[PDB]
DNA sequence: ATCTGTACATGTACAGAT
DNA sequence: ATCTGTACATGTACAGAT
DNA sequence: ATCTGTACATGTACAGAT
DNA sequence: ATCTGTACATGTACAGAT
C-alpha cells in the first residue's frame, strides 16, 4: 500500500519524457556529428546510451541522461595500476595523447564546449569540470533542468582483463550461456593518476536490467511481472532523499545501490522471490543487505570482485555509520522521508 | 528406470563420434572450398550445420549428418505457390552469377540443384583417401546425399539453401508461438535472423515443378533445441536438468524402429516427431513439467498428443500454421490409422520394440 | 609498402567417460 | 564428481594480392 | 560509409471488467 | 483495489538503399 503509493509518485510522466527526450536527442545528435565528420581525433566515435533513463529505472523526473561516445582502438596493451583491479595504464591519430586519459579528455571537452557555443536554439551550457569525473556534463534548460553526461570511452574488442575473471557471477541466475556471450562483447575504459583509465560495464549493466529474470518471460507481455526494478527505484529514492538532507552522505552515489542490488539479484535468483505481492519484504531484505554491506564495510564491484566500493580508502567509517543510522531510522518508522 | 536404460543404448559413444566427425568434416571442408573456386555460381556459399547431430538428439549411432550450404541472395521477391504457405516461386528484380538458372525472372530450383549436384559429384570423384560416393537422387529431397564407408556407413545431406535477410514471409506471422515459453524478446530476435529456401524438387507433374522452393527453419530449430527452457539455466552446469531432449530421443526411436520394420510407415519421418514435440513444449512451457523423475509420464503425454494428431489428421507446421503435415493430401488415413494402432500397442504393452 | 580472405587462436557449453 | 573431445563464436595473423 | 524504414521491445495512461 | 485491453510514446537493432 505505502510502497505502491511511493512508486506512483516516482513514476515519470509520459509527456515529461517526450519533451526532455527530444531536446536531449537534438543536442546529442549535433555533438556526435561534430565529432567524426570534422576530422577530429574522435572520428568514428559511436553512441551508446547508458544509465537509469535507458534501463527504465529513472525516478521522479527525466532530468539526467548518460551517453557514452565510444571509440574503437587498435589492440592496445593494458597494465593494471598497483593492483586496484579497476584502473589501468594504456599503451600501444591519437598519438597526440602512454595514452594519457586527461590529455584525451581535455581535447574531447574542448570540442564539445566549442560546439555548445554554436547552439543558438536550446539553452545549453557546459558544467565546470569536476576533477577525476570522466564526464563532460551539459546543463540543458528546457523550462526544466536536465543533466547530460557525455562519457568518452575507449572500446577494446579482446578478452576482458583478468581482474574480472571471477566477476559477473550470473551462472546460477542468468546462466553460463548468457555470461559467456556477455563476456564476448567489448569492454570499455573511461578516464579517472592523470593517465589512469577505469573499466566500464554500463553496456553489460544495461543488458542485465532489461534481461533480469531467471525466466526468459520475466516482465514481458506473456510472462509474469516481478518487482526487481521497483526495489531498485525505492532504494534509489531513499538514498536520494537522504543525500539531499545530509552533506555527510556526499560520498555515496546511486551506483552503490545499483551494485548492492546486483548482488541481491544473484543471491536470490528465483523470480518468485521477487513477486509483486511481496514488494514490502523484498525492499526490506534489500535494506538489510545494504546495512550488512555498511557494517562489514564491504561492497565489491560486481564485475571486479577485488575492488571494494566501501573500503575505508574511499569512504570513512563514520560516513557508513552515519548512513547506517539514518537508514535504520527510516526502516523502523515507516519511512517518514518518503512523504516529503 | 526402463526408460533410463533405453537412453543408455541410444547414447552415442565418444569413440564413434570422433571417427565419424573426423571424416565428415574433411569431406565437407573440401566440398565447401570447391564451391568458392573459379567461376562457380556458388562462390560465397557458407556452411551451417543442422539437424539432430548438432542439436544433440541423434540416437544409436553418429551415422547421419545434415549440413546447409547457404547462399545469400539479395534483391529477391517471393510469390507464394497456391496459398500453401510453405512453397514459393523466387523472382529477381534486376536482370548475376545465378542468371544461368533464370527462366524469365523466375529462378529454377532443379536447374540450380543439378549444377550443385554435378559439382559435388566431381569433387567426390577426386577424393581418393576416403570411400565416399553420391547417392542416386531421391525425388522430393533438396539434398545431395553422401554415403561414406568409414568402414561403418555414414550419410551426409548437403542441402542447398538460399538465404534471405528480409523479414519472414507473412505465412509465418502466426507461427513460432514461443511467447509463453521462450518469450517475446527471443521471438523477435529469432525472426530477425535470415530465412532459407530449399528446393522442393518433386517430380509430381504439377505446374511450376522445377521452380518451387520450400521454406526451411533448421537454423531456428537448432537454436530452440539448444535453448529449450523457460529458465535461462535449464540443463546448464548451475541449473536444473530437464528431460525435454530425452523425450524427443525416445520418440524418435519409437518411430525409427517401427519405420525399420513396416513399409506402411514410409510417409512418416522424424520431422513429424520434432514438430509434435515443439507443440508439446509450447503447451507445457514450465521446466517443471519436464522433470527427469517424470520421464515416463512426459514421454506418455507426448505419445497421447501424437496419437490425437494422427487420429484427427492435424499436425500444423510449427512455423507455418496453415500448413498441415498430416492432411489427407500428404498421407492416407489408412497410413495414419496403422501407425496409431502400432503406437497404441507399444504404449499399452510395455514398449516391446525398445528391446529389439 | 599496405590490404584482406582465409585460416589459426582462444574460450567454453554440451555431454560422454571415468 | 572430475576429466575431456567436439562444435562454434569471435578475435587476430599473415601469405599473397593490391 | 551514412542514413531511413521497419518492427516491436520497454514504458506511460486509462477505461472497463473483475 | 487489481487485471485486461487499447492507445500512445520513445529506444534500439539491422536490412537495404545511397
Ligand atoms: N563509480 C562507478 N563505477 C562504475 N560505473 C559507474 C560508476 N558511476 C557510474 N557508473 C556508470 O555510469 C552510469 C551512469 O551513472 P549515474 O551516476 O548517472 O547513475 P544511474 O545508474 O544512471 O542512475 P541515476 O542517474 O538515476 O542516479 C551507471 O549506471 C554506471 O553504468
Ligand atoms: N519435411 C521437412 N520440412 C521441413 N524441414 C524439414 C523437413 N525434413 C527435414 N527438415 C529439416 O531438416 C533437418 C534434417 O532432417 P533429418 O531428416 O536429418 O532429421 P533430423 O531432425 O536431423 O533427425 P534424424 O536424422 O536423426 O532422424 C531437420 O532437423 C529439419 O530442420
Ligand atoms: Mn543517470
Ligand atoms: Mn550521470
Ligand atoms: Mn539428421
Ligand atoms: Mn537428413
Ligand atoms: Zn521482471
Ligand atoms: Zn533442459
Amino acid at each position: 500500500d505505502k510502497l505502491k503509493k511511493v512508486l506512483d509518485k516516482l513514476r515519470l510522466k509520459r509527456k515529461d519524457i517526450s519533451e526532455a527526450a527530444e531536446t536531449v536527442n537534438k543536442v546529442v545528435e549535433r555533438l556526435l556529428r561534430r565529432m567524426q565528420k570534422r576530422e577530429s581525433e574522435f572520428k568514428g566515435v559511436e553512441q551508446l546510451n547508458t544509465g537509469s533513463y535507458y534501463e527504465h529505472v529513472k525516478i521522479s523526473a527525466p532530468n539526467e541522461f548518460d551517453v557514452m561516445f565510444k571509440l574503437e582502438v587498435p589492440r592496445i596493451e593494458l597494465q593494471e595500476y598497483y593492483e586496484t583491479g579497476a584502473f589501468y595504464l594504456v599503451k600501444f591519430p591519437l598519438s597526440h595523447f602512454v595514452l594519457s586519459a586527461t590529455k584525451m579528455l581535455s581535447k574531447f571537452r574542448k570540442i564539445i564546449k566549442e560546439e555548445v557555443k554554436e547552439i543558438k536554439d536550446i539553452d545549453v551550457s557546459v558544467e565546470k569540470e569536476k576533477p577525476g569525473s570522466p564526464a563532460v556534463t551539459l546543463l540543458i534548460r528546457n523550462p526544466e533542468e536536465i543533466s547530460v553526461d557525455i562519457i568518452l570511452a575507449l572500446e577494446s574488442k579482446g578478452s576482458w582483463p583478468i581482474s574480472t575473471k571471477e566477476g559477473l557471477p550470473i551462472q546460477g541466475w542468468l546462466g553460463t550461456k548468457v555470461r559467456t556471450n556477455l563476456r564476448r562483447e567489448p569492454f570499455y575504459l573511461v578516464p579517472k593518476q592523470g593517465e589512469t583509465w577505469r573499466l566500464s560495464f554500463s553496456h553489460t549493466e544495461k543488458y542485465i536490467l532489461n534481461n533480469h529474470g531467471i525466466e526468459k518471460t520475466c516482465c514481458e507481455s506473456s510472462g509474469a511481472k516481478c518487482c526487481r526494478k521497483e526495489c531498485l527505484k525505492l532504494m534509489k529514492y531513499l538514498l536520494e532523499q537522504l543525500k539531499k538532507e545530509f552533506q555527510e552522505l556526499d560520498a555515496f552515489c546511486s551506483y552503490h545501490v545499483k551494485t548492492a542490488i546486483f548482488h541481491m539479484w544473484t543471491q536470490d535468483p528465483q523470480d518468485s522471490q521477487w513477486d509483486p505481492r511481496n514488494l514490502s519484504s523484498c525492499f526490506d531484505k534489500l535494506l538489510a543487505f545494504f546495512l550488512e554491506c555498511l557494517r562489514t564495510e564491504k561492497l565489491d564491484h560486481y564485475f571486479i570482485p577485488k575492488f571494494n566500493l566501501f573500503s575505508q580508502e574511499l569512504i570513512d567509517r563514520k560516513s557508513k555509520e552515519f548512513l547506517s543510522k539514518k537508514i535504520e531510522y527510516e526502516r523502523n518508522n515507516g519511512f517518514p522521508i518518503f512523504d516529503k
